[PDB]
């Protein structure tokens, strides 16, 4: 619905807020494999995703329903796991910035 995709909005905005910045930065930008020395990046990861990606669907309204905007967001969080060993700093801040993000997406009304 355009109700569920609004609550969707105001996710997005909590996620880029100044309070989550500790752990949030990693995922602002797309991964730039070159500055990072990431050789293998984009054989590893087919479908890069990050906040500035989801940001613009959110603006242009390609998302069609809720699902599809979380589909995006648990894909970035999912690259970052599956490029990365589990003990990494990268993961534990991901870990972090996707409690919130289950968190709101669970007390979206229906
Ligand atoms: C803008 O800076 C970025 C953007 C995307 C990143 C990374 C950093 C940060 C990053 C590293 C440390 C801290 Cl504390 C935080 C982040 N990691 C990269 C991954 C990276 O560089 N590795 C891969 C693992 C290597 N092991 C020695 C085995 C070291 C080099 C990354 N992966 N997903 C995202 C998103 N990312």
């Amino acid at each position: 619905s355009m109700e569920q995709l609004k609550h969707c909005n105001g996710i997005l905005k909590e996620l880029l807020s100044k309070k989550h910045a500790a752990y949030a930065w990693p995922f602002y930008k797309p991964v730039d494999a070159s500055a990072l020395g990431l050789h293998d990046y984009h054989d590893i990861i087919k479908h890069p995703m990050d906040l500035s990606t989801v940001k613009r669907k959110m603006e242009n309204r390609d998302y069609r329903d809720a699902q599809e905007f979380a589909a995006d967001v648990r894909l970035m969080f999912s690259n970052c796991y599956k490029y990365n060993p589990p003990d990494h700093d990268v993961v534990a801040m991901a870990r972090k910035l996707q409690d919130v993000f289950e968190f709101r997406y669970a007390k979206m009304p229906d």
